[PDB]
RNA sequence: CUUGCUCGGUUCGCCGAGACUCCCCUACGUGCUGCU
DNA sequence: GCAGCACGTAGGGGAGAATTGG
DNA sequence: CCAATTC
């Protein structure tokens, strides 16, 4: 059975007001801040809010929480639920934490008596409510608009909004494609191909691009164009796929081209289907967030064909081999080393069901080609290019007391360990302000989803095996085994670590 | 494979290659060594 | 058990849709 | 047509 959802995120085109103005941020802001800052004896008293009508207006009544004319059941059930469970998510952190170290007591503690040893005291278990009767950890508010059914995405008519510049296509007609005859275009307009890159074109299966595209003209030192950006604005608003989401009275316009492309890569659509298609393979109910511009949709459960397991190990490992070998009977296991020269080390092998035990066949071994190799180190070099200048700064900004012993470590004793707290903490809230540090952490994600999809793909090339397995051992060597780790997760591959 | 993101090439006309599980908020922790 | 390194980690909460009632 | 119930 599927059971995995994977996102999709379009942008937004038009707005009728900011989305912070919404009379539905307004009442979740309202409802956050109320439930947040109240002691744990009156959230069981406020905590009747009910699915119903009736329900949610008596608990607006008793509670002075302003209901922003927003008074639609579906959206309260959620801005409220969400906000209860949040609540009782740092009660319940506490309470993990207190049962694990409950349970080591009453394991060292009983092993003690065993033996003849008394118990130990009790600790005083932490409590999630602090001196009077407040959360000391209180949640924080969540932007975030989170659709309903009755507020689900529709293509876009002009009768729905006459406002919007940019025309609007029929829900019903075959989506539109991109230039099919990319050779035709004559020479000095959009789309030219000149006759001298014509031979070394790719044959492949690429994504196309449209040439208003921001990769082809932004600035990089091998561009000497210039990067004028209302011309391609303009060029990309003619060519957009309007769909648009209405609560009430504000309106929010999505281009729809990411959902297509999400649809496209993944295989799961043809081109020329419909809007309605399009949309029929997502969620009616996807999140705004209204800091950046983005709205996620999320797959219905059955468009795509992945499992999302989790990484069996031990005893059911050997269960598992049997069940797939069990099923198709050619199964190839590659296994991964990690911490040699390369990055990456695989050794490919496959695996029968002789009666009940098995019979590898080992098929040899790959090491990570060269061009992988050089972009890894590209960006070691842009890593630590970029670590010296953030610690820099992070030190820096340090205060004067702290400053001079810390001037005192990088200068020529090692000692002050109470000023390592703060410059671990500085350095830490430096990296989470850096926007170069989170593109920088990102690329790290992409090049090791690279080097996971790379080795996946040359152990089904090898061993000519539909079915694969990985195993892992528990630097690049966290992020490798963090995307290794991932497969179970995101793509359904048993990641069988030994 | 029409938007968005990342890396490279250029004759600057755009083309070769990638990822697609993502969001909020909160604490300060996780590994690796050295001695008991 | 308790220091010194380095480097971000851990763990709460999210992410719909059939129906039926005026 | 569009909310409100319900799992």
């Amino acid at each position: 059975p599927a059971n995995f959802c994977p996102p999709a995120k379009v942008n937004i085109l038009a707005q009728s007001r900011p989305l912070s103005e919404w009379p539905i941020n307004l009442v979740s802001k309202g409802v956050q801040e109320y439930v947040y800052g109240l002691t744990a004896a009156e959230r069981e008293a406020n905590g009747d809010f009910g699915t119903s009508r009736k329900s949610l207006d008596r608990w607006f009544a008793r509670t002075g929480v302003p209901t922003h004319g927003y008074t639609t059941v579906q959206g309260l059930n959620l801005i409220l639920r969400h906000t209860f469970n949040r609540y009782d998510g740092v009660i319940k952190k506490v309470e993990t934490r207190n049962e694990k170290r409950r349970s080591k007591a009453t394991r060292i503690n009983v092993s003690r008596e065993a033996d003849g040893l008394p118990p130990i005291e009790a600790e005083p278990e932490e409590t999630a409510f602090g001196p009077d009767g407040k959360l000391k950890e209180r949640p924080g508010i969540n932007p975030s608009i989170y659709c309903y059914q009755q507020v689900s995405p529709v293509p876009y008519n002009p009768a729905k909004h006459p406002a919007l510049p940019f025309s609007g296509v029929d829900p019903g007609a075959p989506l539109p494609l991109g230039t099919p005859n990319r050779l035709s275009i004559p020479k000095g307009q959009p789309g030219y191909v000149p006759e001298w890159q014509r031979p070394h074109l790719s044959t492949k299966n690429k994504r196309i691009r449209k040439w208003y595209a921001r990769a082809n003209w932004r600035r990089k030192p091998g561009r000497k164009s210039v990067l004028d950006e209302a011309k391609l604005k303009e060029a990309a608003l003619k060519e957009a796929i309007p769909i648009i989401v209405t609560i009430g009275k504000d309106w929010i316009v999505m281009d729809a081209r990411g959902l297509l492309r999400a649809v496209y890569w993944r295989g799961i659509a043809k081109p020329g289907l419909s809007l309605k298609e399009l949309l029929g393979f997502f969620s009616g109910d996807p999140v705004l967030d209204p800091k950046r511009g983005i709205a996620t949709f999320t797959f219905k459960l059955g468009a795509v064909a992945v499992h999302s397991r989790k990484p069996t190990r031990g005893k059911k490992s050997k269960e598992l081999l049997l069940s797939m070998t069990a099923e198709k009977p050619h199964v190839g296991l590659v296994a991964i080393d990690l911490g040699q020269t390369n990055p990456v080390a695989a050794e490919f092998s496959r695996v029968k069901r002789e009666g009940e035990t098995l019979q590898a066949e080992p098929l040899g071994q790959i090491v990570l080609p060269d061009d992988l190799v050089k972009d890894l180190t590209r960006y070691r070099r842009a890593w630590d290019a970029t670590e010296e200048q953030i610690k820099a700064e992070a030190i820096v900004q340090l205060p004067e007391e702290c400053r001079a012993e810390v001037v005192k470590v990088n200068q020529m004793p090692r000692l002050s360990q109470e000023t390592r707290k703060a410059v671990n903490d500085k350095t830490w809230e430096l990296k989470r302000a850096s926007t170069e540090y989170v593109r920088l952490s990102r690329r790290k994600t992409e090049l090791a989803r690279r080097c996971v999809n790379y080795i996946v793909r040359e152990t089904k090339r090898w061993t000519q095996c539909e079915d694969i397995a990985i195993v892992i051992e528990d630097w690049f060597i966290q992020v490798l085994h963090k995307a290794f780790s991932d497969l179970a997760l995101h793509r359904g591959l048993p990641v069988i670590e030994a």
